[PDB]
């Protein structure tokens, strides 16, 4: 109900009480600049040495991709980011008529799986995309990274994914949701 | 569990967290005058120029329908309103023995999909049916109109229906219910 | 989820919001005298004119049944009460080793479906079974009678059973459970 | 939903309201000493008269098993305890890389089904395993023993297992979870 449990030969049969207290999440960043046509080119005109650098993962990998002027519309930025296989995925939310936002989400959950973004050679587009440790309508975190916290027979376990299989001998716990406050889920193997 | 998610070719696979905070509702009005026989004629005797005007929808359309004396019982009013295809639907609730109420509900959900009712040439029936801006025993709002509010990866979306398909690229979300307070539903495409 | 909805030809299709606030319950009475053998005869020896009178139902019916001395053990009282088709049903709860209680429950739910019990010609057994308006280890109410309260499109409906079919035109609502505080169940016919 | 109900011929048909307030649990003890290789031998070198005594059950049985030096690693302790058929089951939790804990859990639920552990002839291993009445880094209770508390038609029942079949005549209740605070589960046989 709050998780699924698959079992191997190495599992020791007994009574278990499980608390799921947090689920692993993936950081998400989202643009805040008002964009009213997703096809509209947001970047400066004529730049030939523009690039976007994404830092993502654990351990972190940096990916630098070039961007032509044609590629600075939300639709083409998304397509570019997704093409990069850079450890994040990008998608466009249509808040309403003539109101669009680009969302960049880590591909991997975890408290320590944060994203950064840095545009080089285009301050205008940077003021829409750039994201790092400090902030001032700039790119904004809208989902916080976090690990899964769950307790197995009173013992607290923290992991970066929701598929916990490196904890209990011969058991995988695929986390689906939290368990109620004063109510661990009593299970029996 | 709090919604169903259908997917198209254009969807971008990733981790999503969803909050559903409100569901779209349809305004409902309900009579408050004590009526003890649903077949009993509630209107004045002998009027030949009686009508009911319903305003409903977005954008709003006005519908004027005539009502003969025979048509001013709850049962026939309901049948008249429903026959009108006027953007509202009408039904009789039997609170108990000898205690009936007529309910008129917008056909379309939304914060801005409000109903008005105006009887012309029958002050008595009007004192049962009329509903507008200014209002003991007159027609009364009993369900408030509202939009759906939900958040997709931390980004707030407001819509007038519970079938949200104009938000995320290649995703429909058919909302079924709210999600718990401190607990967005973690999904994976 | 909080109820099931069956539909007839007379139903008017539209948007409905439902609150279930209370479910109909059946009064239950339960003995409090310590009884350690369910076969043990609890009544006085030698009485030949003993009887139990049950009042139950709506409208109420009185049923007077005789009881031989052999019939004053919990097991035989239960069997006697159940044989009477007197509008209540009786069952024995085994709280633990050598600790038994007889439970008499109305056969019909409702705020106004209360039980009374009166033994005639056996004060000893009376001090275990008798139940009426005033009380002083005597028979005790342990489930309170109540009607179902639910609201349909903002309109409050009260009924004595959990199968509400005399309210909305061509709809039955079989109530299964309450709905959350600030959260009516949005349905669509 | 909060329990399953199997029925026999002896059941008396009627209306029942059930509260489940607690589920029976099994005591669990867990090591607190930092262990970074589950294969590493935790006991003293050269001892030939080492043993572990487990007290478990209701009524309690004592089991004394010998332990060779090779057997004092978490992996082998677990295998030894499980081999003993001593009324407890043992399993290793991997809190993280180089961080292991041994968990010993009663095989039987109940408030009165507590475990003790006593090592003889190995003060060092004892400082990891020993558990009794008087207790930083010693064996620790992490799940408390408890009975099932549930109420059936307002009458409180306490039992040491979650399969309650010695309470109501011809009914078993296999408890799955608690029921909400102000909301007993209304059932009908
Ligand atoms: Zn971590
Ligand atoms: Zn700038
Ligand atoms: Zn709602
Ligand atoms: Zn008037
Ligand atoms: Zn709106
Ligand atoms: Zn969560
Ligand atoms: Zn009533
Ligand atoms: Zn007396
Ligand atoms: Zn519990
Ligand atoms: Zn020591
Ligand atoms: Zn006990
Ligand atoms: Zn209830």
């Amino acid at each position: 109900d709050a998780f699924k449990i698959t079992t191997n030969a190495k599992a020791v049969p007994g009574n278990y009480v499980v608390e799921v207290n947090k689920l692993a999440q993936a950081q998400t960043l989202t643009t805040q600049a008002k964009v009213s046509d997703q096809g509209a080119k947001l970047g400066a005109e004529g730049v030939t040495d523009r690039s976007l650098t994404i830092t993502a993962g654990n351990p972190p990998k940096e990916t630098k991709i070039p961007l032509s002027d044609d590629q600075t519309s939300l639709v083409e930025l998304r397509d570019a980011i997704n093409g990069a296989k850079a450890g994040v995925t990008a998608s466009i939310m249509r808040v309403g008529d003539n109101d669009y936002q680009l969302a960049v989400s880590s591909s991997t959950t975890g408290e320590n799986n944060k994203i950064s973004l840095q545009v080089d050679n285009d301050d205008q587009l940077g003021d829409i995309l750039n994201y790092n440790a400090t902030r001032g309508t700039a790119m904004k975190q809208t989902v916080a990274p976090q690990d899964a916290e769950l307790t197995v027979n009173g013992t607290a376990i923290k992991r970066s994914t929701n598929s916990i299989s490196d904890a209990l001998q011969g058991v995988t716990i695929d986390l689906k949701t939290k368990t109620k406050t004063d109510e661990p889920q009593h299970l029996v193997i």
